[PDB]
């Protein structure tokens, strides 16, 4: 349910087909702690609110263009787009915090 981007073409298709519904982006990288700590908890608001919702991941290393792009500086990086508008956005793995974005937004 969480699709791991390949670059930044990749990332603008399944935006596309994504349509009208919440987007998450977790922009993250492999060394990153609070990244993995929260994973978990990612990949439950995501098979729980299929349907409505589409979590996208970003590995930092492997595209680091669309690091570039999206200006992240912090791991991890939530960006909640809807509709092509960035709705929200915020960094650190608070758990409570992201799923009261995606339930408000969904």
């Amino acid at each position: 349910m969480v699709y791991q981007v390949k670059d930044k073409a990749d990332l603008d298709g399944q935006l596309t087909k994504a349509s009208g519904k919440l987007v998450v982006l977790d922009f993250f990288a492999t060394w990153c702690g609070p990244c993995k700590m929260i994973s978990p908890k990612l990949v439950e608001l995501s098979t729980q609110f299929a349907d409505n919702v589409v979590v996208l991941k970003v590995d930092v290393d492997e595209c680091e263009d669309i690091a570039m792009e999206y200006n992240i500086s912090s791991m991890p990086t939530f960006v909640f787009l809807k509709n092509g508008v960035k709705v929200e956005e915020f960094a650190g793995a608070n758990a409570k915090r992201l799923e009261d974005v995606i339930k408000a937004n969904i």
